[PDB]
């Protein structure tokens, strides 16, 4: 306002409008609260850093150039228009929107989103029959038919469908009750799929939906099928909401600055 | 005098003048000690990494530009100018001076000295009632008078006096006995604050005054009264004297050299 | 085929193996070749605790001036880390483009000293050292000196430092437990048989003792190098994935791009 942040943060301590709930206060209440600019040039040191995100190596070992012999993707995430030109090799697409919340956008789902069935490894394939037939009943709007329940239906139900030595999904998903089924999301029957998560917790027209019928890319199920959280092999159990993702997510925000 | 690194320590290890105790032996014994010359480039480092002092975000977000309303307080820490020029805004002051031992210096205390009492949420106010007493008490060159009795020295011994759920002074500084009072600090008396810390150890009067009659700026009660320990939130326990702050510390007194 | 080709083919074949934390380091950037940017490995000397515990290596080895920096090395530099210790006895310490996990910068990072946990604090000078030192200049042979006075040597406590275990509490057969790495120190032929005899064939063993050469003898050099940082636990491990990407870069001709 022409106000410095030290005298927003003095009014803020005596208003008691500061509050610390958690190990990240400093980071959620003075550093994105106060819109604080972050430089590119820590976010450049977030992906040349190891464990910089949770444990596992350094982004741009794998990722550093735009050339698909050297570099998963032909994404290069150590310079600034790097990351926002994205993943190079065909199919090419960026991996977030300056000036766009990026926390379901590929960049996001990658840091934060644990492969499903929740623990199964990378070298397991993202490209298997059941993540197909999935892929093809979604693209063909999702239907609630005979083949959809003889064929799809039961691949939620199903031990070792994605994978050796992998529980069922509906272990984790078969209720809407915050405990057991985890994010409320219930995937034994149709219209607990096409309903979706957290319809109990929060509103029941603010449910996250896993389903989008014409779209497997959008389709939150689809995505946890065939994306593996980076850096590969990290264990589900690393914080989702690291605060340099947090930082990250600012910077992102702010417009991706090269500044 | 004229011996390289290498042949003062094939020496020492002779000598036994090498001595192990914790695992900061080799920055003590090695780099302190010989007084290897510290990089700029290292330090810089310090401030843009997080969890470099202690667990807590990256010292440069919230002081990266001499900007009060971009960073707090004006500081910017991502600079060596910028170290050297200290806080900008109103009241400006630095937080060092190049070839002087910060340990007691702004810059030292802010990595090294927990806010009392102990445990305390820094979304508490360092200019609250309670502190603004003491601070004019020590003004008026803290007198042993009934204002004292009756309005400074209870301060010491109420619960919640300067915030929310937070122990009396006098839970551990109560006696002049090692165990169980922490640093041998009395707050319980006229006669114990003005003796102060450490007395038996290193004292009786080798020790650590903590009340500066006539200046509460330099008056230790006063400054762990007021001063949050950096990173915002860091807990208590995390290690005081982190070999960083100590590589720190040597950089300050080699003459803060920006190479 | 391209790195994500070669990747989504090598899920598919069975192609990925997942042994460990470290995987994903390497199966998808060792076994893939992905070349290092020195870049990276400035960051490594750089950063404290990048190879486990203990302070930035360019603090102690930040320059070519013996007065400023252990050894006359300087880590610092791509030209300094190819140029190795320049104070006498000056010596590289490493090849651009062969294997460095038994060149000097890599029993620096992954060889703990011996006995194992002794401190850096203890000689590595000591009369039992010269002793083994010389027993291995004249031919490490078998006879009556060696037997009497070398071989005692790793059966005794307290002989390379005050509270250290004899060396046979570790070696003294070969198998994987309970002797480590295979190594049996009781008798010569033991010691001349050396490690990995087992899991290598008896003619791929590798050899502790190199007779007429201390320089390159696993057990003298053991004795006598430290691991870095200085008053590195012996737990920290000896497979750490920065270790092997630093191995890596050096391979692919360390070079300074
Ligand atoms: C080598 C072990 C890697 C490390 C280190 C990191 N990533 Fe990764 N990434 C890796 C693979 C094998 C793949 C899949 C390639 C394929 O063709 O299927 C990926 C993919 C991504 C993507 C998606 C790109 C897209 O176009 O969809 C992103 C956004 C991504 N990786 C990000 C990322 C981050 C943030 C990392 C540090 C935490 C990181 N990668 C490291 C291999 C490796
Ligand atoms: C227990 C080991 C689980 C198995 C088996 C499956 N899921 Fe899961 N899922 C689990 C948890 C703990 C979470 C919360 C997110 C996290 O990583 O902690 C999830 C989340 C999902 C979601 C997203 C819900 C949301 O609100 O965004 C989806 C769409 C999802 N899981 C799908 C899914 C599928 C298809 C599964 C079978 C392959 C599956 N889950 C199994 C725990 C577990
Ligand atoms: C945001 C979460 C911060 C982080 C990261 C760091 N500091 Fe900080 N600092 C912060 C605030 C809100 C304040 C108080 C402002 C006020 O008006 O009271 C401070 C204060 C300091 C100071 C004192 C400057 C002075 O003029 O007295 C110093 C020297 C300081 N901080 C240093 C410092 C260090 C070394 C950090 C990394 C360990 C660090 N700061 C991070 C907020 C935040
Ligand atoms: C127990 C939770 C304590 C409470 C209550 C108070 N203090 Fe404390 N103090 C405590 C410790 C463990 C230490 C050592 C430093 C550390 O943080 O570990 C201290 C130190 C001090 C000092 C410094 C003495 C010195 O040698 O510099 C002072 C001046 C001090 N404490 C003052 C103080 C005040 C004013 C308190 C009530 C508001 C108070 N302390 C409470 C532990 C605890
Ligand atoms: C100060 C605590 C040091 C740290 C940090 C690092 N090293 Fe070190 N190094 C140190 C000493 C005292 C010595 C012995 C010198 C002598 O005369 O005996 C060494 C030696 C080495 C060497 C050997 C060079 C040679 O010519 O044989 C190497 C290759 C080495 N150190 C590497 C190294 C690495 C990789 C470090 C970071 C993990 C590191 N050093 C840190 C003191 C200190
Ligand atoms: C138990 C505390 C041990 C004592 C006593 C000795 N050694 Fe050791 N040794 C031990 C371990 C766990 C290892 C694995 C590698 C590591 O650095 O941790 C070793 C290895 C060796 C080797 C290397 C063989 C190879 O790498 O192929 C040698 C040559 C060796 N040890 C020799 C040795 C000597 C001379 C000892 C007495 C001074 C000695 N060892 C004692 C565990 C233990
Ligand atoms: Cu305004």
């Amino acid at each position: 306002d022409t106000r410095t942040l030290s005298q927003q943060y003095l009014d803020d301590v005596r208003s008691g409008a500061i509050v610390i709930e958690g190990d990240s206060a400093a980071v959620s209440e003075l550093i994105l609260k106060r819109d604080i600019p972050i430089p590119y040039s820590y976010i450049a040191q977030l992906f040349a850093t190891p464990n910089a995100f949770g444990s596992g190596p350094a982004c741009i070992i794998c990722h550093g150039s735009n050339n698909p012999t050297h570099a998963y993707r032909g994404l290069n995430l150590s310079t600034c228009d790097g990351l926002r030109n994205g993943s190079t090799e065909q199919p090419a697409r960026a991996i977030f929107t300056p000036g766009e919340d990026p926390k379901n956008a590929i960049i996001g789902r990658r840091l934060r989103a644990n492969r499903m069935p929740l623990g199964i490894a990378f070298n397991n394939p993202t490209d298997s029959a059941p993540i197909l037939a999935i892929k093809e009943w979604i693209l063909a709007g999702a239907p609630n038919d005979e083949h959809f329940t003889k064929e799809i239906l039961p691949l939620f139900a199903t031990d070792n469908t994605f994978g050796p030595d992998t529980p069922h999904c509906t272990t984790c998903h078969f209720s809407n009750q915050e405990p057991p089924s985890f994010h409320e999301l219930n995937l034994t029957t149709y219209e607990g799929i096409m309903l979706g998560a957290d319809s109990v917790a929060k509103g029941v027209d603010n449910a996250t939906k896993v389903i989008i019928p014409g779209d497997p890319e959008a389709s939150k199920v689809f995505q946890h099928l065939t994306e593996d959280r980076m850096p590969p092999g990290i264990d589900p159990s690393e914080d989702r909401d690291h605060p340099n993702t947090q930082i990250l997510f600012a910077w992102i925000k702010q417009g991706a600055k090269c500044e």
